[PDB]
């Protein structure tokens, strides 16, 4: 398995992305391209809003929809995402904001001629017309920890994220995600419960957020604290 993974997921990898969707009633399309180091868990994406720009909502709500192959899996945690190749995997997610916005996203991840290919679809509804997202009072995301746990041959994830607001303070949201491998389960080594620490940062933006550069670093670990019961 390691042999396959090292053949397909190189130390350096490029990605190409297409995104289409609606937020409230506003349609849009985005494309991006980027590169990263899958085993070190770092990556950059350069993103263009190619239709429906400038967006009437804060770009921040799209941030998590632009890359699971780029997680540094430490401590021998089996890598569900890198193992999934060459077949690939999908994810599906609902992000629920505490002021009512709901953003669903589904995504397909494939490997084509040594390049990672993302196809993303977005449908967000009920964002308050006079709230911080629609009025663009946001300033990016705090760091987060996602808990991943095996469920039915795939993985699920849970995270709470804090969106920084102008004037200080935060708007909180919750992420519920299902990660599904296209590789047959017999061929997968499933991890137990683990945690992915992340810091996703906006590096550059231009033209009323119709061009955005994002960088992410992601490191997977167990809980490092000692266990009285001998658990990981």
């Amino acid at each position: 398995a390691a042999a396959s993974m090292s053949a397909l997921i190189t130390e350096n990898m490029h990605m190409k992305l297409y995104m289409e969707g609606t937020v409230n009633n506003h349609h849009f399309k985005c494309t991006s391209e980027g590169e990263g180091k899958p085993y070190e868990g770092t990556q950059t994406m350069r993103i263009k809003v190619v239709e429906g720009g400038p967006l009437p909502f804060a770009f921040d709500i799209l941030a998590t929809s632009f890359s699971k192959t780029f997680i540094n899996h430490t401590q021998g945690i089996p890598d569900f995402f890198k193992q999934s190749f060459p077949e690939g995997f999908t994810w599906e997610r609902v992000t629920t904001y505490e002021d009512g916005g709901v953003l669903t996203a589904t995504q397909d991840t494939s490997l084509q001629d040594g390049c990672l290919i993302y196809n993303v679809k977005i449908r967000g509804v009920n964002f308050p017309s006079n709230g911080p997202v629609m009025q663009k009072k946001t300033l990016g995301w705090e760091a987060s920890t996602e808990m991943l746990y095996p469920a039915d041959g795939g993985l699920e994830g849970r995270a709470d994220m804090a969106l920084k607001l102008v004037g200080g303070g935060h708007l909180i949201c919750n992420l519920k995600t299902t990660y599904r491998s296209k590789k047959p389960a017999k061929n997968l080594k499933m991890p137990g419960v683990y945690y992915v620490d992340r810091r996703l940062e906006r590096i550059k933006e231009a033209d009323k957020e119709t061009y955005v550069e994002q960088h992410e670093v992601a490191v997977a670990r167990y809980c490092d604290l000692p266990s009285k019961l001998a658990h990981k």
